[PDB]
């Protein structure tokens, strides 16, 4: 009710639990009133690759390649690709990024992972200085929405895959705070494949209900002890 | 002897550091008679998205896709995409798999990430029952080569980053220890791009010379202690 959501949503399939998720999130963001827009990535065959064709500029060292420099200073002199400038444009506008997706790999889906590389580029995202709580996104969230395959209980110190939070620190630190983001609890929607229809309706109410609140909320301390205790 | 290595490449540049560090190990294992064979994947333009494409013929359920049910199914009938086979082929013969990347985000390149989501399918590297300890790779040896634009320093627990072992988590624990490969110990490039000249000249020399004695090492053990503890 004057705030812009982005939902980066990875899954192949519209009738998947993920795509329920980012369906809920669309309908209830929607109702508040709030401004909403979705980068379907299977959908939009979105680029992962990091390659010298994201810049359409001359480069700044034609003789290597690196990946990094090329970047940056494509971005400064507006020469990168459209692709990237269209997801740049989405979320400079959003003041909450939601990112839906099933985990794969303890991580994010490649095609999602290549987002991560080719959209939050150096100049755009952070800088040197710039990052951690002074990167070049503060001032707004991001929430990850992360299904899995493993258990709950898979999923904890003792558990054979150890805690969820573990697996967050590359994406909630390392990328998200990284880049400035504040970052709100990740919704974690446990082994919808194994539980019940109505368990995986419990689960996408859940989160419906979560969103009827989710700008009263505060976010989390993005540290070392959150994700790893001590 | 006798004794093969797949080296899976993530640079877009042969004459990157990282392209280097490829190169030095193809030369040493191939000077000590191993079999050597390296998927070079930016020069292959290999798919990093998970996708209907990844399965010929006749979806188990064409109505309703689910990426991890078709390719376990695929992978049993023998009719996986021949871009994803001719890598299980690789990875099956393998003794030793030596992963070579620079890190994007705390992780692997979109291009290798899909690599990991696209060969590592269940059955060929995992299954109910075979994860952990008796994943389906088990016997093979795995290796992570990584170059960091960070410094030793700031991957400290106490540092901007946090300790180096926190990123390696998803990649050593929740992927290669959960299809069975024994883990090597990381070769961690700390900032090259910074260095020298020597120091660099340098860093190869320490690669290649670990990699002299590389069939005399044990490998970690690859637990949330390892990875957290003390
Ligand atoms: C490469 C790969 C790597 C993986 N790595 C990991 C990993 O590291 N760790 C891990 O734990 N898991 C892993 N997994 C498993 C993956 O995370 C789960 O399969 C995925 O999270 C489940 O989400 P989904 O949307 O695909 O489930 P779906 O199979 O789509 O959902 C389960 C069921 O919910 C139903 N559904 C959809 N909408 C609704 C609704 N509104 N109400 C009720 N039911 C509904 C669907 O019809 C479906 O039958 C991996 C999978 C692959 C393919
Ligand atoms: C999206 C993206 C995300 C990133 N995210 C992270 C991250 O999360 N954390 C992090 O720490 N870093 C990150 N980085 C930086 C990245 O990890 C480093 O830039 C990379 O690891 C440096 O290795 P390189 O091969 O690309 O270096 P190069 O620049 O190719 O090598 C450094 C120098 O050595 C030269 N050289 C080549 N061969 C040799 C040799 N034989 N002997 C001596 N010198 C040689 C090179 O040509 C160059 O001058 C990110 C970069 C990108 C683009
Ligand atoms: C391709 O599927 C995969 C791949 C990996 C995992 C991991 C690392 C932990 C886990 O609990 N589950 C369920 C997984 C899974 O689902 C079967
Ligand atoms: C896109 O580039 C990136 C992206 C991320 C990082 C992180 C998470 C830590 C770090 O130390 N460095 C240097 C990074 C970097 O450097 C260029
Ligand atoms: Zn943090
Ligand atoms: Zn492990």
């Amino acid at each position: 009710a004057g705030k812009k959501v982005l939902i980066v949503y990875a899954h192949q399939e519209p009738k998947s639990f993920n795509g329920s998720l980012k369906n809920v999130a669309v309908d209830e963001l929607s109702r508040q009133g709030c401004t909403v827009t979705v980068s379907d990535l299977y959908a939009m065959n979105f680029e992962p690759r990091a390659t010298d064709k994201d810049i359409t500029g001359t480069l700044s060292n034609p003789e290597v390649f690196n990946y990094g420099v090329e970047t940056h200073e494509a971005y400064k002199q507006r020469s990168l690709a459209s692709d990237i400038t269209d997801e740049q444009k989405k979320v400079r506008e959003a003041d909450l990024v939601i990112f839906q997706f099933p985990l794969y790999w303890f991580s994010v889906p490649a095609i999602l992972k290549g987002w991560m590389d080719r959209v939050l580029c150096q100049g755009f995202a952070f800088d040197i200085p710039g990052f951690y709580d002074s990167g070049l996104l503060q001032g707004k969230l991001a929430l990850l929405s992360v299904t899995t395959g493993g258990t709950a209980e898979m999923y904890t110190k003792t558990g054979v895959n150890g805690d969820s939070r573990y697996f967050l620190w590359p994406l909630q630190h390392g990328t998200l705070h990284f880049c400035g983001f504040k970052v709100l609890a990740p919704q974690i929607s446990f082994a919808p494949e194994i539980a019940s229809e109505e368990e995986r309706k419990g689960m996408v109410a859940a989160w419906s209900q979560r969103l009827q609140t989710i700008w009263k909320e505060e976010p989390i301390p993005c540290t070392a002890h959150w994700h790893f205790g001590q």
